[PDB]
C-alpha cells in the first residue's frame, strides 16, 4: 500500500529543521539566543529536570536558569555546569528568574505536592505576554484540577500524552479525533503538543503531523528531554509554531536514528546529538 | 574433560533470540514495566547504583530506587533517568513498591533493622503477578529471618555460595546438582545460583550458562546482574528463559570486554546493553 | 571591507607557537605554578566550575577553588585534580591565595558582601610577583568600591563591554580604540576587552583576536577562557604575548569545534588544550 | 653518547610487565584479587583520594573501601561507584575495614592536622604483619614527625618525593646519593619508592632504576594515581618488591604515550587506561 494523508495536515520531515534552524548572525552575543528557564524536580524526580537541561543547554539556548530542589543542584552541575540553579524556597529570586525569562518550561519532574502547586500558580499569576511558557507533565494535570484560566494563551505551549490530553480536554482518549482535538485547542487559544507514536500539533493553523518516533524511546527521560528541546529552540528562533514543529521532529530524528543501533534510545544521547545534527540543518 | 549432565540445558545465543524480542509499534514506557529497586546503605551505595544503571540501559521502561538519602545525588548524576526514595519516606516508598511490575532488593542493603522492616514490607505486600528478586544480603535476612513467600514461583533468589548455603542449609560440599533442585523445589522459587558457570534451577530442567571469566572478578558484577534481570523481567515473558537470558548476555558482554580489558568495569557491560540487545533482538 | 589600524597587531597561529613551550626534562608541578580561582555563589557555581576544567586542562600544575562548599561536590566529580576551599574558611582562604601564583577572582561571583569582603582581602595581600586576573562581577565590585592597585601591571581585567563601561567610565558609544587606549594607560593594567574580535590594551601595541563565533555564544564560554588566561599566566613567559595567546587558543579550538557543533559547549574547548597545545608546543 | 647505567641497579623495562601482570585463574573470584583500603582526601584535598581510587579500581583490585571525609562520599561514586565509603567518623567502621584489608594505602590528600594525625595513629597501631602498608603524601610528614616506629616494616612502602625523602631519611637533597638513599632504606627496612623524573627504588635487593616519566604528567593528582596502581599490584600479584616496580613502570609508560598527544597528562586518564595496557602484558 502507498501512504494514506490527512488533507489539512502538514507532515513533517527535513524540511521543517532547514526552515527553523537558521545560521547564527556573526554579530551575535548570548543574549541574541535567549532566557529560559527550566522549572520542575521535585526531590523524588529530580532527574527529570537534569534531563531537560541538558536538552536545552545542547539545544544552543543562550542561557539556562533552572529552580528545582535544591537537593537536585549538585548531581545537575555535575552534569549541567552551563545551567545557573535556583531553589524553590528562593521566592524572590525565582521570581527574578522568571521575570527576565525569554521562555519558562513548567513541569518535568515536579510532582503534585503543595509546593509544586504552588509555584505553577506564582508562575501563571507572574506570566508576561511575550514570554512563551511550556506547560508540561505533572503541570498539565495541576493546572487541569486547579481549574485556572490563562491570561495570554497564544504563547502557552501545552505537551500533554494521552492521559494528560484527556484531563486538559476532556476528550476521553476514543474521542480525541482530529476535529475533536482541534476544536479543543481553539477553545484554549493555546498550541497543543499531543504527544504518541506520531505526535501531532495542534495551533492556530493546518496542524502540524509528526513522522518519526520509536517504541526503543519509550523510555523515562524522552518527554523530559523533548521540552526542554521545544524551549531550547523557541528561546533562538522565530516565534511561530513552525519552530515547535522542528524541535519535535529533530528529537525523534535523532531519537529514529540511534535506535538503528541502541535497543533502547538513552535519552540524554538525543541531547548529546543536537549540536551535530543542528549544524547539518542549519540554513546556510 | 568437562562433566557433563544429562538433565543440563547449556545457555548460548539461542536463549537471546528467544528471549529479546522486537517492540511493537504502538508501545509506551508502562509497557516496558515499572521496575523498583531497593538496596544502597551508606557504605554500599555504589552497589545500587550500579544495579541502576544496568537496569536503565536494559530497556526498563521506568526505574526507582529505594536508598539512602545519601546515595540520591551520586545516583542521579550518573543515571537522571532513575527516581530516588530514601529510606525514611515510609508512604511513598510503599505506594512505588506496590505499583511495581519488578522488585529488585539486595544491592549494597546491608544487615540493619532498617533493612529488615522494608523487606518485611515487601514480602508482606507481594503481589502474584509481581516478580521478585532477591539478592545478596537481602537472602541473608531472608533466612535468618521467619519470613516467607506466599507467591513463591514469582520470587528469583541470586545467591552466591555461601548465601545458598544459608538459605538452602546444603554446605558447599553437599551442592550438588540433585540436592540443589531438591532445595529449590523446597522454596518453590528460581535459584540464580552465582558461580564460574551460573546455573538456574526451576521447576524444569536446570539452565548453565556457559561463559564468565576473571576478568570479571570485581566488585559490582553481581550487582550489574541483578539490574539486568530486573530489567529483563520488566520486559519480556515471564518466564524462567527470561532471566536465563539476563545470565546469558551478562556474561557474553563481559567475555567479550574481557578480550581488551584486563578487569571489566561492571558499568562497561551496562553501558552496552543496547547495542548488544539491539544485535540479538528477534527480528 | 574590514578597517585595519596601523597600531593594531592580529594575532595568529604565531602566537601559539611563542608562548607555548616544551616542558623541561626536569620539571615538578610546582614549575607549573599554583593558581587559585575565586567565584562560583550558590547559584552561578558552575560558572567556577567551567573555569576549573580549563584551568586544569591548560596544564596548570596546581589548582585549588575558592567557592560555595555548596559546589564542591559537583566541582570534583568534574574535576577531581582541583583542591577545594569555601568562603567561610578564613585562614586557609588567605593561605591559600598567599602561595598562589596566578589568582583568578570573578567567574559566578555575585556582588553580595563575602564577595566584597574577599576583594578586598586578595587586592590587600596582592604580592607584585603575583599575576590576578579580575573578571566579571569582580569587575563592578571593583569599580563600584574604593579599591586600588598596588602593582597594576601584574593585573588583568577581562570586561564584556558593558564591565569596562563601569571600570573605564566609557559609554559604549565612546569605547574607541584611542579611548580604550587612554583608559588602559590610566589603570596601568592590561584591559582584555571581550567582544566578538576581543581586544587587549596593554603597555604596548594593542592585540587584535582575529577568531570567534557565535556558535560560542553560550554562558560559560567567558568562565573557560577565564581559566585558560589563569593557566597560561602559571606556566608561561610573565608577558602580554601569553594572555594573547589565551586568547586566541580558546577562540581557535571554539572556531574548529563550530565547524561541526552548532552551539560550542565550553567544557568541550576546554577538554581539547591537552591535544592542541602539543600540537603548537614550541619544538 | 650511549648511555652509562650504575652497576648493581635493574633497569626497568616492558620486561617488568610481562612478570608481575599474571593470566587470571579461571577459578577465581573477587576475593583472590584482594581487599585494599584506601586513607585519605580531607575536606580540601577530597579529590587526590578520589583519584586513587579510579587507579586501584581500574588496576583490578578485587575489592576497594575508602576511609575518607563524608564530604567527599558523593562525588567519588559519582565517578567510582564500585567504592565502598566509610567515613573518618565512623571509628568502629573504619577498624573492621582495615582489620580485614589486604593493602592499605595512606596518605592522598590526607593533609596535615588532628584527625589526620589519629587516623594515621589508628592505623599504625592496628597494622598487622600481613598487610601490605603504602604510606604517601602527608602520611610520611605525619610519620617523620610523629617519630613512630615500625612494628613489620617488611611489608611497608613509602612513596616521598625528594622533599617527603629529606624529612624521613634526613638526607638533603644534595646528599641523596645511591649509597646514601640504600642506607637509609636499610635503617627503615622498608621498601622505599623515591619519586622523581627517574624513580628509584630501594629495598632489601637490589635497586630498581624507572626508565620513563615526563614533564606533562607534572601535575596535580599524578602521584595520587600512581599510589592507587601500587596498592592495586599488591593486591593482586606476587608478594615481592617487583610488583612494586611493575606499578610504577606502567604508570609512566601509559603517562609516557599519553604525552605523545598530549601536552598535559591528566592523571585519572592513565587510570582509565589501565585495563587495556595490562591485558597487552598479561603473561600468558
Ligand atoms: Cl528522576
Ligand atoms: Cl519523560
Ligand atoms: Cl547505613
Ligand atoms: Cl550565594
Ligand atoms: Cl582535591
Ligand atoms: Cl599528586
Ligand atoms: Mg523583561
Ligand atoms: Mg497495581
Ligand atoms: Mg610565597
Ligand atoms: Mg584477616
Amino acid at each position: 500500500h502507498e501512504n494514506l494523508y490527512f488533507q489539512g495536515m502538514r507532515y513533517l520531515s527535513k524540511d521543517i529543521l532547514e526552515e527553523v534552524i537558521t545560521q547564527r548572525p556573526s554579530d551575535s552575543y548570548k543574549s541574541n539566543f535567549g532566557r529560559v528557564v527550566l522549572i520542575g524536580g521535585n526531590r523524588q524526580y529530580g532527574g527529570a529536570i537534569i534531563m531537560s537541561t541538558e536538552a536545552c543547554i545542547n539545544s544552543g539556548a543562550g542561557l539556562t536558569t533552572v529552580i528545582t530542589d535544591v537537593k537536585n543542584h549538585g548531581p545537575l552541575h555535575a552534569r549541567c555546569p552551563e545551567a545557573m540553579v535556583v531553589g524553590f524556597e528562593e521566592t524572590v529570586l525565582l521570581t527574578n528568574v522568571v521575570e527576565q525569562a525569554d521562555v519558562i518550561l513548567i513541569g518535568p519532574g515536579l510532582g503534585l505536592d503543595a509546593t509544586a502547586q504552588q509555584i505553577l500558580k506564582m508562575v501563571l499569576a507572574q506570566h508576561q505576554k511575550q514570554q512563551w511558557l511550556i506547560i508540561d507533565g505533572s503541570a498539565i494535570t495541576l493546572f487541569s484540577q486547579g481549574n485556572f484560566s490563562l491570561t495570554y494563551p497564544e504563547k502557552v505551549v501545552f505537551t500533554p500524552h494521552q492521559m494528560e490530553w484527556q484531563r486538559l480536554s476532556h476528550l476521553p482518549i476514543e474521542q480525541q479525533t482530529l476535529a475533536n482535538n482541534q476544536r479543543q485547542q481553539a477553545k484554549l487559544g493555546s498550541t497543543i503538543v499531543l504527544k504518541s507514536h506520531r505526535t501531532t500539533i495542534f495551533h492556530a493553523g493546518e496542524p502540524f503531523q509528526n513522522t518519526g518516533g520509536n517504541p526503543g524511546m519509550a523510555t523515562g527521560g524522552t518527554g523530559d528531554t523533548l521540552a526542554g528541546i521545544i524551549a531550547g529552540f523557541l528561546a533562538q528562533f522565530k516565534p511561530t509554531i513552525e519552530t515547535i514543529a522542528g524541535a519535535v521532529y529533530l528529537h525523534s530524528l535523532i531519537g529514529d536514528d540511534l535506535a538503528k543501533t541502541d535497543y533502547v534510545v538513552l535519552p540524554t544521547k538525543i541531547s548529546q546529538a543536537l549540536p551535530t545534527y543542528m549544524k547539518k540543518y542549519a540554513q546556510p
